[PDB]
């Protein structure tokens, strides 16, 4: 079940073989009498390899994500904590944006979409650990956020190097149950990846996310005990040639935390990174 740097669990995949019909979609909130989905969830056991003793080492070409030491002020987490807006879409994300800039060179960092999570929350599922293991956007789903966002620049900044991220962290230390766990991107093969329409409403409205359907190639890994000035970078979507095209992540039930923990509590927003290495 566990050893000294790694433990086992399960995460929800869909099947290797779903999509090969019509496009998968799956409903938010269905109503009475409407189907929810063409296609069902599958749970699957994983094998969580701690990154804590490589930590350093990881890196957003070669695996597709990175962990990267940022102490913000106990003041601007509590006002996280609290779902001030103002302080997430101002602060944070110039707090977000600074931190990509350092870590990637990027001229140009957008943040958008930022979800607050705190384990079974009451603002729904987006105010929840995620369960289903994903990669935020498809390319098709990237492109139409960069024409979204950036408007007439994106006829040039679509032709250079463009990437995606989701950077998440935690509002309570350490992490010990929910922890986000994320995949070696070397390690997903094409066929494992499905795109999923997610309805918030009666109808697609949005390019998708990738869901992804379990394969033993997959290298799993987790941060054990992770704190607040320990951002986890997870690489959505790249346009360059790299060992890593993107990764995928999603989160686990740790089997060694006692029942009566506190609850896990995150902020994540996405960034899309023009320029940089
Ligand atoms: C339990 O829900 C999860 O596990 C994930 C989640 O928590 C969130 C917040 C999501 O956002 C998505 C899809 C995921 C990754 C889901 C799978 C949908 C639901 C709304 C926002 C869009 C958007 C920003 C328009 O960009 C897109 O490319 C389409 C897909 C996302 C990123
Ligand atoms: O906090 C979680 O459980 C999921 C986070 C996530 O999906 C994301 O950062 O894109
Ligand atoms: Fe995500």
């Amino acid at each position: 079940v566990g050893s000294r740097t790694w433990c086992e669990s399960e995460m929800l995949f869909v099947q290797p073989d779903a999509g090969t019909k019509e496009e998968l979609y799956y409903r938010v909130t269905p109503k009475p009498g409407q189907t929810q989905a063409n296609f069902n969830w599958t749970p699957h056991k994983v094998r969580f390899h701690d990154a804590r003793p490589q930590r350093d080492s990881f890196d957003l070409n070669t695996h597709g994500f990175t962990f990267v030491e940022d102490a913000i002020s106990p003041q601007l987490i509590e006002r996280i904590r609290a779902d001030d807006t103002a302080a997430v879409e101002g602060d944070y994300f110039a707090s977000v944006a600074a931190l990509v800039k350092r870590v990637t060179g990027a001229d140009h960092v957008v943040c958008f979409s930022p979800y607050t999570r705190k384990e079974n929350s009451e603002k729904g599922i987006f105010g929840q650990p995620a369960r289903t293991v994903h990669c935020d956007h498809t390319p098709a789903a990237a492109i139409e956020l960069t024409h979204k966002l950036c408007g007439e620049d994106a006829v040039r900044l679509l032709q250079s190097r463009f990437r995606a991220f989701s950077v998440w962290r935690p509002l309570v230390e350490p992490v010990l149950d929910w922890p986000l766990a994320v995949v070696d991107g070397r390690t997903i093969a094409p066929d494992d990846l499905h795109p999923v329409h997610w309805l918030r409403y009666e109808k697609k409205d949005t390019e998708p996310p990738f869901q992804l359907s379990f394969s033993e190639t997959q290298k799993w890994y987790y941060l054990s005990r992770q704190r607040s000035d320990e951002v986890s970078i997870v690489k959505n979507y790249d346009s360059e040639v790299v060992p890593s095209p993107r990764s995928a992540h999603c989160a686990f039930k740790h089997p060694f935390v006692p029942k009566d923990a506190p609850p896990r509590e995150s902020i994540d927003v996405r960034c899309l990174v023009f320029g940089g290495r």
